[PDB]
């Protein structure tokens, strides 16, 4: 169980790696979502509506592929509302940036998932649309395992990951790196 | 990963939870599929059928639910050997006799070392390969591949006809591609017992 760490109620955690896009864009401007790309956004999203839930946020960076993927997932899940962090935004001397940006994903942990809620009486169920590095990160973290083998989860586009937070801490991995609702043909890694 | 490991080429290994299940049945024989759990071996079935592999074999579970999850499964992969192992049935709890724990847990690295660690000089070929099985098999096969505590165990949790993907690369560097897939059933077919 995660150490200090006291909720009300459990917490349904969606962590969602942004779709296909064009890793080759000189400014963040031109790195938007490949067609194959934004057709893998639309299945994360008819996937995510289909759950019956009712989501209570969906957290995400400022970057283009981020912006891009939510904006389609978001078209499914009316009313959901949105919070634009720059704490899931992946970086891009060198070595001094690399730590700088490595502590910031034990921010977004600390801020997002080990951080829960007074307010939050019954159970919640949030998405995260994240880079695959933050998401590998925060699984290794909430399940205690050695943070040097975050790199071993390999994380399709558009997949998504479902943590469960009990009200001490406790937690299970429901599913990881899921695109079983994509078909064969559209799936990526890059 | 895994060390002292060598293989000649790439290895998928697919590890499947059995289907929903009459969990009440008196004897092993009695604890076959329920009606939805024989739709959702169907919905893998289909999913495994389509992603247009040529599947080497389907090692199963002798039990009950994994021999017919195992032959739902199999009429999607036509001319798929199939192979029954004791090997991979279910071990004991882990949330009932130490002597019990020591017997499954002998076994079940019995089955991680033949299937899993296991490469053959005989392969030419990447491979990809199924194992329908258990809960407990499964979290042990994938803690002990990913170098993952035992405690890590019973914080995997994965749904009936669930689809676990590890790639083993010839190296022995060991990558979890997918955990608990389900996402090809409608949430309404989807059970953990």
């Amino acid at each position: 169980s995660m150490d200090h760490y006291k909720a009300k109620a459990t917490r349904h955690i969606f962590l969602i790696r942004h779709s296909q896009y064009h890793v080759d864009g000189s400014l963040e401007k031109d790195r938007t979502l490949t067609p194959l790309g934004r057709e893998q956004a639309e299945l994360t999203g008819l996937r995510l509506a289909s759950l019956g839930l009712k989501f209570n946020k969906i957290v995400h960076s400022s970057m283009t592929r981020a912006i891009e993927t939510t904006d389609i997932i978001s078209r499914h899940l009316p009313g959901v509302c949105k919070v634009s962090t720059d704490l899931l935004r992946e970086g891009a001397p060198e070595a001094v940036q690399y730590y700088e940006d490595g502590a910031r994903i034990e921010a977004a942990f600390r801020n997002y998932i080990h951080r829960a809620d007074a307010r939050q009486e019954e159970d919640s169920y949030e998405i995260f649309i994240c880079h695959a590095n933050v998401i590998r990160y925060i699984v290794c973290r909430a399940l205690q395992f050695p943070p040097e083998g975050w790199l071993r989860l390999s994380l399709n586009n558009g997949s998504i990951t479902h943590l469960v937070i009990r009200p001490n801490g406790r937690v299970a991995l429901r599913t990881l790196g899921d695109t079983g609702f994509m078909p064969p043909d559209k799936i990526t890694r890059s």
